[PDB]
């Protein structure tokens, strides 16, 4: 069901490889070309094996030397991808954690779009790395239910998807609507509670019985009653439910769309995703937008780095 | 034969316990009755599940929102009460760890009542906890005698407690006649190793027959030849070695006897016993003092703290 | 085939060498002798619980009272034979590793005469004690290719010793000779990596072919094509390679020859290798400087710290 769009090399040998990367680098002038064809065509856990054929062939640091060569977009397309998979998360949310310069919409699109198990493992890898509790710098970090609705996530604790209770899908969608619509001002933890904790398979009914009983989407009835940076992880909550790979699509158009690039989002999506679910958010993107992700990455990038996003995302004719 | 007087509450359902607990505190003011009703008849390991399920719902800290609401010693108890079991012991002795003001009392009364396996696992949960090794902490702040005496109970080495061998008790028994009564000044290091690595069983005959060929109790000897720190950790380890529960009695006796209460030691003995012996503790303190345990707690202390120790207690016709 | 000097002492008693050694310092003055008579006969693991039974008596830290009661060279050698065998190595380096004042012959000498399995666990325990990576404490330390090799070494990943393939020795052997004698200038990369990461075996069927090549002994092209500490880390690998005893044993002929002793190396090559392969060393040390190492060692040092050597070494009659 869930594709992505890199796979383990057939035929793999990362000793070769190093060798090839250590020629693409050595002396004047770098061969960029060959370390993005070469690393764009292997999986996660075989760039972490290159990096140790690497440095046991020569002494060198991989990723050390190609911060070296390196430069621009492309350098951090690159350092992305050599994060090991584990990791990867872990690190884009302590890099979104500074204080009042904290940056929301890294928060909010991860830790509505993993899964309870991912969200256990990225909390594990956070606390390893960095000796500190994500919990923790999270709540340091916001305020108000946009930190309470963070930290309900963060407790990996969603109901389990079971048989659906028809009367608890009734229940439910009739305790949003007079939490929400047929409240002067909101309920919000009212919402918090049932988002953050019913099963999926349960919310996608109880969405579909609250468009019945109300005349709203629920994404609708957000946008009235909310706004600010709880209103963004409200829909982001909500359009995980339904689909995270069309909300990682959507993620994406919206990174790409209008002036330039927000080449952070770009970056993060394609990389995080490679080797997870990158095919269904093709699909995604191409039924939602009527454009392939291919050719909205082919007209909003430039040189090595859109030739190694171009090759990680694949679906020329999608 | 050991028994405490809070056990894990049948039908437990900690989702319902921790929407109880909101309400408690949501809005204006606090009511103090659901809180202590509560907590109070709940297990420490359920206490823990409805701090997780609090979360869970509210994307709370159910303890920071307690201590929000809550003042005075009823606070203090309260945040004693949610301390984990495994942590409670190793946060007092880290809090009595403080330089020029070391607490000198806590430590001995908790590294003298404290099992072998109990002292393992204390100083497994400090280290954890604190980043800190105790025996380090607790060299750092003591000195002389009475830390060397602490330093060997904190190996946790003490003998088993196997067949009883009496030429063995008269040895020791002499030994420690000849090391103080018998001495012009005291060999400290001889009761140290006596006392402090010797088994129960096998020091209960000593101080019997040490009694037989003195004509003192050892308790009468280490008061004739010793004073201070030393003095006080000496009689705690033979009183503990007599019976736990009995010295645990006297000290919750000595914190209410007199003006005012050692608030301190009130809630840590109440709390850190509650789920071991407090129901031994309550017998003790009734043979010895003629009087309840209830009935001295509920002369000297006040309010919603009152309340909330009297439920933990129990024992109104001891 | 591999023998230490030091080994079990059979009838161990760990507590009455505690009391032993209590009494050898207990009061005005120390009996150095019982104590150097008494650690020099237990192995490192024996010793290890003589401290232990040494707190649990006397609740006094046995390394802490042996530094305060001696002093001198005699002192520098008690403390590194009461290092747990699994910490010394990795102990040397962490002293080893200053800045501006490194001591490169440690880094070498360690690195290149351990094992990988040595390495790996030396690596593991430096962390756990010091809560740094060796690679990247060594890499801030050191630079070139000097740095180069030790991190290939550090590696741990030399290749197995596995069925000699001889068009591969030809091969090795050939690309060593373009890489120095018949290149203006020196390819120090091709150095590294045949050197770091091919097989012990491997490599002294290189060494003979090489020598039959080009008509030098490997360690005469090295002395021919480079210096500094890179020549001295190349020579320290290939002698190694040929014999870890003879190199260490070469290692201790340098340290005593001449004016004086350099005391570490000889404290620390006598201690670390005690339980591993002392024996070969003092035979290979024999073979080579016509006198034995007890006798090198009685004319080079003086007092109790002399006495505890020779007892360590044994090989009077070598
Ligand atoms: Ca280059
Ligand atoms: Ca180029
Ligand atoms: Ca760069
Ligand atoms: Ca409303
Ligand atoms: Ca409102
Ligand atoms: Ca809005
Ligand atoms: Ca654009
Ligand atoms: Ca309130
Ligand atoms: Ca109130
Ligand atoms: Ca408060
Ligand atoms: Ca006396
Ligand atoms: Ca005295
Ligand atoms: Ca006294
Ligand atoms: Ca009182
Ligand atoms: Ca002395
Ligand atoms: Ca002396
Ligand atoms: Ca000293
Ligand atoms: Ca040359
Ligand atoms: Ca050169
Ligand atoms: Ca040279
Ligand atoms: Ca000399």
């Amino acid at each position: 069901a869930l594709r992505g769009t890199v796979t383990d090399f057939s035929g793999f040998d990362g000793r070769a490889d190093a060798e090839v990367l250590r020629k693409a680098m050595k002396g004047l002038g770098t061969d960029e070309d060959s370390i993005l064809n070469l690393l764009t065509a292997r999986s996660n856990a075989q760039r972490q094996q290159i990096a140790e054929e690497f440095k046991t062939l020569f002494g060198r640091d991989l990723v050390n030397d190609m911060k070296s060569e390196l430069t621009g977009k492309f350098e951090k397309l690159i350092v992305a991808l050599m994060k090991p998979s584990r990791l990867y998360d872990a690190y884009e949310l302590k890099h979104a954690l500074k204080g009042a310069g904290t940056d929301e919409k890294v928060l909010t699109e991860i830790i509505a779009s993993r899964t309870p198990e991912e969200l256990r493992a990225i909390k594990q890898a956070y606390e390893e790395e960095y000796g500190s509790n994500l919990e923790d710098d999270v709540v340091g970090d916001t305020s108000g239910y946009y930190q309470r609705m963070l930290v309900v996530l963060l407790q990996a604790n969603r109901d389990p998807d079971t048989a659906i209770d028809d009367a608890q899908v009734e229940l439910d969608a009739q305790a949003l609507f007079q939490a929400g619509e047929l409240k002067w001002g909101t309920d919000e933890e009212k919402f918090i509670t049932i988002l953050g904790t019913r099963s999926v398979s349960h919310l996608r009914r109880v969405f579909d019985k609250y468009m019945t009983i109300s005349g709203f989407q629920i994404e609708e009835t957000i946008d009235r009653e909310t706004s600010g940076n709880l209103e963004n992880l409200l829909l982001a909550v909500v359009k995980s439910i339904r689909s995270i790979p069309a909300y990682l699509a959507e993620t994406l158009y919206y990174a790409m769309k209008g002036a330039g690039t927000d080449d952070h989002t770009l970056i993060r999506v394609i990389v995080s995703r490679s080797e997870i679910d990158l095919f269904n958010i093709r699909k995604e993107f191409r039924k939602n937008f009527a454009t392939s992700l291919y050719s909205m990455i082919k007209g909003d990038t430039s040189g090595d780095y859109k030739k190694a996003l171009l090759l990680l995302c694949g679906g020329e004719d999608d």
